[PDB]
């Protein structure tokens, strides 16, 4: 349901509570919680109608009127009902407060009119003085010059009204440190008032504006400042609502763990997902294209650098992921190469570092994207219009009809494949403009997906223009990844409809024959690392370019929690001996790991991991006899 | 202490524990753990040795040698030794992979020496193939070609030893989903496996390595993904070690808010914190300066206002509010303003935004100067700089000696107060530098600091040049703030050392009398707000560019944790009726609030204040008549 009850504390006794006489804190903050004024505040600050339902200003701004509501009774400690709240209390508590020698008067001494000489003593009857009950429900304020802000002091202590009768009736004992001593007219009576001790509230069932106390009780142990935790403490009890916390005190960091944040992300892994281009598809019988005209120029214009490029430029990666991770873990799981940028490394330098710096020979389109994990470098919209519009020009002498249709299937039972592919062909479209280029979901059983794609082993059956992918490694080399666009034995030629040993014709199209001679270039290096490393940083410069590969994300990245110590667990990414579930080396801690301390473990091990590979690489030679 | 038990779950049964014959992961996590090979893998992914331990390859990189430890024993299921490992276990391993047609084959097969002829068939003897025991204790590979990537193929399930009595011994029930089946060299006996059940592993005590065993106990439920949210709940109850998270669930979020960070700065509030020069002290009862020529070469550059704008673009707010609050706290209680940016508008526009449009008038070095909350925009090294110089300039040629002294007292008593003063003494010092400004840090007890300060109300008392303190308002009207500098009966004219009626040599020489006349100016609008929040507005900028009252910080941005429904209570900054202890309009709820949640209401709050507000404003005008 909803708590009705609060519990916190209070630090300052009331030594008084008759608030006509002194506006310190410690009685205020007791007060506006029993006795209404004219005016309140809403939850934005706006001064609202309270006692008074409504009010006016004179055009000249000095003279102000209450209209007071009818129904509103003064109650007694005990619940009964004393007498209805009339318009002369206000004369009578501003009246008390300038007889009673108030503290709370210099507001309002030298704005109301004659009230400064009333207590002064150059007159001795309140008649002059700029308060009037013009009947039993109008408070009128007379003041000796317009004040914009007046109404932001009616409600001060010090303008609250008060009854004569029981004024005069409880005599010296009025405004004494006991609930008995005043009167109640306000959202909550005051039950208990102990000093050192306890202030309890309860609602008062016969207010006016009952519906707006949504709070039935209200509880505030006397809190003496010995012990700053004890808040935190009774909080997590359960015995207070709220707790203020202390960042300068010894136990402050503590606290920040067991109320912080603990979903962390892991790592990313070494399985790289992307899109494969069918670059010479054969296959129609799952298709939105009715001509040939547009299969033919679907065909011309996937085997065109500019076009496929122009794609790989318009690909939100942020919101595609963002459908199968969190909107937190979007940029968990984005990769931007096919090898994993880490995947090796040469005197300190990355794999990804040495690829990216064989990029931009292909073109200015590849100015700042780096080939890095946790981050989408690629999409850009302006590189992307800019990308097909040289497609464009190249395609439209060719005979080539626009907008470009592109199926992309994808299994209707699998809400987040729907979602994801949703997206693509949002931001796709969103970039290039639909009259340029239409990307066709077809939504599909779990088989006939995989029937199109993943054992559709032939390739002339492969029936889609773009489908989703993955590879991961199988040894410590770039090889393993870059050798499966290799023209004759790579196994990622048949996802883009070349099988192995024919189509000629398509391999020097999309340029796949200059891409073997890299990769051969860098299979002949055995021996010197920086070389082959260096060579195949030129082959991933190349699928990078050729977007036949069009990179979407990585493995890993998935959100947990854990008390499992981080990054202690052996690390590998090829073999058995890191996996998983190795547990040799693993430690085991009591709290959970916090995501400031995961994060904090995570950068700490991404730097001493690449200084122990750099040394371990270094101490290679020593190994040779 | 530390955890020893590990918890968590598992999804594919192991079909079979022969290693050598299979490389399905859901055997090698099994095996992994279980049997040690040549080498295994560190924290960092290093290949360090494991039954290895020492390696070497040839000059040519085609002959990989190793040294294995010699007091290594093979234990059964039950925990007894069976024989001590050897070299030979080696052979027997591969040559059982190729003699039982083993899927795991294809990433040796055509690298070791003659293995791909034995596989195929076309020889019948396994002495041909490049795996040899030169010894008991040493493993020799002979590889077809240099592979680079070698080692990282030795911690795979094909490679791992395998011994030949137990091979045989055992026959047809060899490698058996039973952990009778095979034999135990690794980190962990295998002590159960119940199909579709329970994996359990026990350290074994006898281990080479077992210093680096940390986890005494493994166990893995079985999980079939029937209930993706019995592992978070499992782990809340304290079942299970860590539980993987699914962002796609229907139930993520609420996993999200109760394992989500709690902890919220409350919102600034009204009362101003900053920095009082003393451009008139006449009393050095508590100072550094030795000289004469110190107090008077200060009392010059006090009154210079490039020297006071100086100090103020040098003064590091964060660092100075990181002491008080969190790190994560200090941006937020930072102020630039004295009046708060929000604290009355017109048609929308706050008046921190009135303040800085009257602020670029006094000169380039305001420009993106916003006199807002939340983060310093006064600080800037740069401005500091070029401010001093213009200052040390003028004040050179009036016998101005550098650096210039500036005594600022601090509680001994109070930790915090005097980490924020060194703090202030460093960034200032930093900044300008230590032989153009020293701030001298005067630590003393609570009375003789208070006694030079807040208690010594004449101003002639006043021993200090920079001393911090605070002003909060008594109405809604930027006056409450920007009447504490009015030359005749401005409350701070004492903290600056001027006395209210006198000094008209020193007010006139910081500008207060111009200040003087944009009081009377802005107070005279009494009706206009448009003109009077305008008019008051110019003061504020006056203030700022003065930098005689340089900002610091507000109250409020206390850290707390709370079940209170935020934006709910009644609001206000003057008067008691939205004081913090009001309750009516509070609700509360079962869920402690997050932070997450707790910022989209504030945001949401502010968005809505800002349009009730000035609704409000327009609706004032029906209250004429």
């Amino acid at each position: 349901d909803a708590p009705k009850t609060f519990s916190y504390v209070y630090a300052v006794d009331p030594s008084s509570l008759d608030y006509s006489l002194t506006s310190k804190s410690s009685t205020s903050d007791v007060i506006g919680n029993v006795v209404d004024g004219l005016l309140e505040n809403d939850k934005y600050g706006n001064l609202i109608p309270s006692l008074a339902e409504d009010w006016s200003v004179s055009k000249d701004g000095l003279t102000y009127t209450y209209k007071l509501r009818k129904g509103v009774k003064w109650y007694t400690s005990e619940g009964e009902e004393y007498a209805e709240v009339k318009a002369q209390d206000f004369v009578t508590g501003l009246k008390h407060a300038a007889d009673g020698k108030s503290d709370g008067l210099s507001l309002v001494e030298k704005s109301i009119k004659g009230l400064e000489a009333y207590v002064s003593g150059e007159t001795n009857d309140f008649s002059t003085v700029g308060v009037k009950a013009l009947d039993d429900y109008t408070v009128e304020y007379t003041l000796n010059n317009p004040e914009s802000f007046w109404n932001s002091k009616v409600t001060t202590a010090t303008m609250l009204p008060v009854n004569e009768e029981f004024l005069n009736a409880t005599g010296k004992d009025y405004g004494a440190p006991t609930p008995s001593s005043i009167l109640y007219n306000g959202p909550y009576f005051l039950k208990s008032l102990i000093s050192k001790s306890v202030i309890e509230y309860e609602k008062n069932p016969n207010y006016w504006d009952k519906e707006n106390v949504k709070i039935d009780n209200v509880k505030l142990t006397f809190y003496d400042g010995s012990d700053q935790e004890s808040l935190i403490r009774s909080f997590t009890q359960g015995a207070y609502t709220t707790a203020r916390l202390f960042p300068a005190s010894s136990n402050f960091e503590s606290t920040k763990k067991e109320y912080g944040d603990k979903i962390v992300y892991s790592p990313q892994e070494a399985t790289s997902y992307y899109l494969t281009v069918n670059v010479n598809r054969q296959s129609y019988n799952k298709t939105a294209k009715t001509d040939e005209s547009q299969k033919t120029s679907t065909k011309e214009a996937l085997l065109n650098k500019n076009f496929r490029q122009a794609l790989n430029f318009a690909f939100n990666r942020h919101a595609y992921t963002a459908q199968l991770n969190g909107e937190e873990g979007a940029d968990k799981i984005i990769r931007n190469s096919l090898v994993p940028d880490n995947y090796v490394q040469v005197a300190g330098k990355t794999f990804g570092q040495l690829a990216q710096d064989e990029l931009l020979k292909y073109g200015e389109q590849w100015k700042d994207v780096t080939l890095t994990d946790g981050k989408d470098t690629i999409y850009n919209p302006t590189k992307a219009k800019s990308a097909f519009e040289k497609a464009k020009s190249e395609l439209q002498a060719k005979g080539v009809s626009f907008p470009i249709h592109l199926d992309v299937p994808v299994e209707q039972t699998d809400v987040v494949a729907v979602q994801q592919t949703n997206s693509l062909k949002q931001s796709i479209e969103e970039t290039l403009g639909t009259e340029n280029v239409i990307i066709d979901v077809l939504q599909m059983t779990d088989n006939e997906k995989e029937s199109i794609t993943s054992q559709a082993k032939v390739p002339t059956q492969k029936d889609y223009d773009l489908n989703g992918t993955g590879w991961g490694p199988d040894y410590q080399d770039p090889a393993t990844y870059l050798n499966i666009l290799d023209a004759k034995k790579g196994s990622a030629l048949k996802h883009l409809g070349i099988t192995k040993g024919k189509d000629p014709e398509v391999v020097a199209k999309v340029g796949l024959d200059e891409y073997k001679k890299l990769l051969d270039d860098a299979a002949s290096e055995t021996s010197n690392l920086d070389k082959r490393y260096e060579k195949y940083a030129k082959a991933q410069a190349w699928v990078t370019d050729s977007s036949l590969l069009i990179p979407v994300a990585s493995s890993g990245g998935s959100p947990m929690v854990s008390r499992t110590v981080p990054f202690t667990k052996a690390y590998s990414q090829v073999g058995i001996k890191g996996d998983p579930f190795i547990f040799k080396g693993m430690e085991l801690q009591n709290d959970i790991v916090t995501t400031k301390e995961y994060d904090a473990a995570f950068k700490k091990w991404q730097k001493e991991k690449l200084e122990s590979n750099a040394q371990y690489q270094k101490d290679l030679e020593k190994h040779i006899k």
